[PDB]
């Protein structure tokens, strides 16, 4: 809405951008502390600035705005040295395009965006269990033996019970079947009975692009040629499969496990043996069901028959695989002891299917061309629990990232605040331009503000957010961590997070970036210094802080002195950029003067709270 940032680029880009429309800032490596922060703030939209920085420390800069764009590596800060944001290849300065220039740094800083994200989420997994609102991205970096991730996914195309279908949604080329497959389905398992397995080329791919969780993973496979694998975490098997003892032998029994069965099984006139194999596959997982906690069976369709029977949980299309490619993998959730609870998904029954179904299924969403974005659903809907975050009750500590202020939350907005009163970590969008790839809704800045703090709940913008988080816990957030501040500014944070003994004014907390023409608009537009500071903040909507926090910053600590506040900075590793209660009690006062009713409580809650402290 009005959040910018610097994008600092280094000496030999320079000359480009003078030739741009966006204001540029020139340095100068003095430039006081205080002389930046009443500069900086003249910018209402993103800058250039260029020029000396050596005096300075990366969150000093972060705070400010910086995108640190350049051709070299890195830069040289007081702090460290620290990862150039935006890396420009040599011939495209060079050149010296303004436009491939600026069009280069919008790539980079859409890919940005991750990193941010990955911080707060990487934070949560260090302090929470249950999980909200999640996908395929939290699904990917979980521990599935100890997170348990809830979320409402977008149900894929399915033949149960049971139709509805399609309808079609655009898709992207994949993975080739086989190893498309595994993808999706291997999550949560810990054991692996992979029936005709073939001769391997498709595990080992598996294992070449994903190796994390093949390694995490136990695997028995069968085939008459299969050939031996030297890995350890993979116990072979040439026994061909006609009965469920040539498996069951196989098992530790005396040790939980989550299992899963997966079968692919074919041989070599007309083919109602194509037909008895799928079945058997079937049949077998079904004997075991009660020590395995589901199944992928093979399931091809036949010309012959108009209906027929199988048992199943769901049956659907094939990622990466070829548009004629005739064969629908059938999943059949069990019992049997599984880290992710599916009792959601129907327990595998018999299952009358249509054949012309099942044949449109396989007409609309396969094509060597297709599949990306349909994997993604089948794997999220099979392995997150489907669950309202915010209606879901929880015993444990639970995360609550990106997806909280989504369109169809809208109005509901009680019972958002809800569940940042008592989230571990939470974020709401409260951003007000124009603004594209997101489809949410914003929080009005200053209530948010107000309703987001207690004492256990700071309640920053996703920037304050950030810089917090690596002041705090400087290894759950590396400072050479790249990301785009200007978009955590579109977001508001929140974190179960104790107030800091002694409450430092740490840039986490204290920025207050452009609050100079934030408070001229608002006087020549809708008009009524630590009294006036509080209500301008508020009023602006500009701003996320920590209210509480902030509060105790001011009494608590300001006065105290000169030596022995600094001293108390030291020491508290804490850094800023700027060198009594019956203002802030008015400055509430005024607030509401203005806003009965859109608002505020709370305020009185507020307000109280300094009439008593
Ligand atoms: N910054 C950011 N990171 C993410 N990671 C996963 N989803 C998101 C998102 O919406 N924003
Ligand atoms: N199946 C699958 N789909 C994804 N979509 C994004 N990441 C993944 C992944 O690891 N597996």
């Amino acid at each position: 809405p009005e959040p910018h940032a610097v994008l600092y680029v280094t000496n030999e880009l320079s000359h480009i951008v003078k030739d741009g429309f966006l204001p540029i800032w020139k340095l100068t490596g003095d430039e006081s502390l205080n002389d930046l922060w009443l500069e900086n703030g003249k910018y209402a939209t993103d800058v250039y600035a260029y020029g000396d920085v050596s005096k300075w420390t990366i969150r000093q800069l972060r705070g400010h705005g910086f995108i640190f764009i350049s051709t070299h590596k890195n830069v040289q800060l007081a702090d460290i040295i620290k990862t150039v944001d935006v890396r420009i290849p040599r011939e495209v300065a060079r050149s010296h395009d303004m436009k491939a220039f600026e069009n280069e740094i919008g790539r980079r800083r859409i890919r940005m965006r991750k990193g941010f994200g990955d911080a707060l989420r990487n934070y949560a997994f260090k302090m929470a269990i249950e999980f909200h609102g999640s996908e395929a991205e939290t699904l990917n970096d979980a521990n599935p033996r100890l997170h348990k991730i809830y979320g409402m996914p977008e149900i894929p195309p399915l033949y149960m019970e049971y139709a509805e279908i399609g309808t079609r949604f655009d898709d992207e080329p994949t993975d080739e079947k086989l190893v498309s497959m595994l993808d999706y389905i291997v999550y949560s398992a810990e054991e692996v009975h992979y029936i005709g397995c073939g001769d391997l080329r498709t595990l080992m791919q598996f294992k070449k692009r994903s190796p994390g969780r093949f390694r995490r993973v136990l695997w028995h496979v069968y085939d008459p040629i299969a050939p031996e694998c030297s890995d350890p975490n993979v116990i072979v098997h040439n026994i061909m499969v006609d009965s469920k003892k040539d498996i069951l032998k196989h098992m530790n029994f005396l040790k939980r496990v989550e299992r899963l069965f997966i079968w692919d099984v074919s041989s070599d006139e007309w083919e109602t043996t194509r037909f008895a194999e799928d079945r058997l596959g079937e049949e077998i997982a079904y004997e075991m069901g009660g020590a395995f906690s589901s199944a992928l069976i093979k399931h091809r369709i036949p010309n012959s028959k108009d209906e027929y029977h199988c048992i199943s949980t769901y049956l659907f299309p094939q990622p990466g695989a070829d548009a004629d490619m005739y064969e629908l993998r059938n999943f059949m959730r069990l019992r049997g002891y599984s880290h992710v609870d599916r009792h959601m998904h129907p327990d595998a029954s018999v299952t009358k299917v249509v054949s012309r179904d099942v044949r449109k299924m396989v007409e609309l969403y396969h094509g060597r061309d297709r599949g990306r974005f349909l994997k993604k659903r089948l794997f999220e809907h099979l392995h997150i629990v489907r669950k309202n975050g915010l209606l879901h009750e929880s015993d444990e500590p639970r995360a609550d990232l990106f997806y909280l202020t989504n369109r169809c939350n809208m109005g509901l907005e009680p019972s958002i605040y809800e569940v940042m009163k008592k989230s571990v970590i939470a974020t709401a969008w409260v951003g007000r331009a124009p603004l594209y790839d997101y489809d949410d809704f914003a929080l009005p800045r200053s209530t948010v503000m107000l309703n987001g703090s207690y004492r256990d709940i700071r309640i920053l913008d996703g920037n304050g957010a950030i810089l917090f988080l690596m002041w705090r816990y400087p290894d759950i957030v590396k400072k050479d961590l790249t990301y785009d501040p200007a978009w955590a500014m579109n977001f508001a944070v929140s974190l179960k997070e104790p107030i800091p003994d002694p409450p430092v004014p740490d840039i986490s907390l204290c920025r207050f970036i452009g609050l100079r023409v934030e408070s001229s608009v608002l006087r020549v537009r809708n008009p009524t210094d630590l009294s006036g500071h509080l209500y301008v903040t508020l009023m602006s909507g500009a701003y996320v802080t920590d209210l509480f926090w902030w509060f105790k910053m001011i009494l608590d600590w300001s006065a105290q002195n000169r030596e022995q506040k600094l001293r108390d900075l030291k020491r508290s590793a804490a850094e800023v950029i700027e060198w009594v209660r019956n203002d802030l009690i008015a400055a509430l006062r005024e607030y509401k003067r203005k806003m009965g009713m859109r608002e505020g409580a709370s305020i009185d809650s507020w307000l109280e709270l300094l009439r008593h402290l």
